[PDB]
DNA sequence: CATCTG
DNA sequence: CAGATG
């Protein structure tokens, strides 16, 4: 945790980089069970060929450890560091919209600035366009006072549409948390579930109402379910508009809500643990259901859930409050 | 995983 | 349809 802390994390700007300029996938995901074992490593790494006695590690990353514990660096991460084909590729996928792929393709087309983006808009396509568009607004946190007024806003006029939506802004605005990134709303309704067949219009009227309103202003990506878009909230008396924001609505069927309100409410951390547990009291958890675990080896059956009270108490736990819910 | 591009 | 993105 500290430890090996520097060992893992050049290893992760090793396997980063594998990935991201290079295409190696086998060689990055080698950097990367490397630092995981590294990770959970007991002691202090002295040298290589302490470290090759771990699985995961090879000659070449031992060979790296040494020299990188010989001398305060590494070359070939000094290489990369430098190169500024790497460099581009970092920094174009920041724009919402370009991975690696496509920050390949730019690059070797010489775009690699944002200015160069902004030139050859015609190559790229809706979604980077917008994520270009607010390549600054989108790098912006949520300050959690913003995040009320929005959700403020989500649950009034969600609440006109329907009597019946159920709406919940889960994520770490949900977890107390002072700032956030995106803005993740679940949905259901009553009329929509597991086998019920669909309704589509349950997920677009609200979007609509959304955009009647105002407050979205772009669409990323509006499917049956899942939607991606840009919101912002009302610029009050012209002297201070608010930065565009990120947002995600979901549909999803009355009868997983809270399985999956309860696990994007997170941490990753607070999952685990609940899964783990949840694993020993006799079940299993995932995004939308909870299952008492046969002996056999597995089985399934999905446990009935009238909210997040319902889970906790299968897995005979105590009710965490969201804020608690830190890990 | 669900959505988009091409 | 494969392949990319978040
Ligand atoms: N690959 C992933 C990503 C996220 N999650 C969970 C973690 C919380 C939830 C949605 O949260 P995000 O917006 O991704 O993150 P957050 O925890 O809300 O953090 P923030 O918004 O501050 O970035 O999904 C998961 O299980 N697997
Ligand atoms: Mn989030
Ligand atoms: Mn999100
Ligand atoms: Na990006
Ligand atoms: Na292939």
């Amino acid at each position: 945790e500290t430890l090996n802390g520097g060992i893992t994390d050049m290893l992760t700007e090793l396997a980063n980089f594998e990935k991201n300029v290079s295409q190696a996938i086998h060689k990055y995901n080698a950097y990367r069970k490397a630092a995981s074992v590294i990770a959970k490593y007991p002691h202090k790494i002295k040298s290589g060929a302490e470290a090759k006695k771990l699985p995961g590690v090879g000659t070449k990353i031992a060979e790296k450890i040494d020299e990188f514990l010989a001398t305060g660096k590494l070359r070939k991460l000094e290489k990369i560091r430098q190169d500024d084909t790497s460099s581009s590729i970092n920094f174009l996928t920041r724009v919402s919209g370009i991975g690696p792929s496509a920050a390949r393709k730019f690059v070797d087309e010489g775009i690699k600035t944002l200015e160069d983006l902004r030139k050859n808009e015609d190559k790229l396509n809706h979604h980077q366009r917008i994520g270009l568009k607010y390549f600054g607004d989108f790098e912006k946190r949520i300050p959690r006072e913003e995040m009320l007024q929005m959700q403020d806003i989500v649950l009034n006029e969600v609440k006109k549409v329907d009597s019946e939506y159920i709406a919940t802004v889960c994520g770490s605005f949900r977890r107390g948390a002072e700032s956030s990134g995106d803005m993740d709303v679940l949905l259901t309704h009553p009329s929509f579930t597991s086998e019920s067949t669909k309704q589509p219009k349950l997920l677009h009227q609200v979007v609509e109402q959304l955009q009647k309103v105002h407050f979205i202003t772009d669409t990323l990506s509006k499917g049956e379910t899942k939607f991606m878009g840009v919101c912002q909230l009302p610029s009050k008396n012209d002297e201070k508009e608010y930065p565009h924001r990120r947002i995600d609505i979901r549909l999803i069927p009355k009868d997983q809500y809270y399985c999956g309100v309860l696990y994007f409410t997170g941490s990753d951390i607070f999952n685990k643990n609940m899964r783990a547990h949840a694993l020993e009291k006799g079940f299993t958890i995932n995004e939308y259901t909870i299952r008492p675990l046969g002996v056999t080896g597995v089985a399934g059956e999905p446990l009935p859930v009238d909210s997040e009270k319902d889970i906790f108490d299968y897995i005979q736990w105590k009710y965490r409050e969201p804020k608690d819910r830190s890990e």
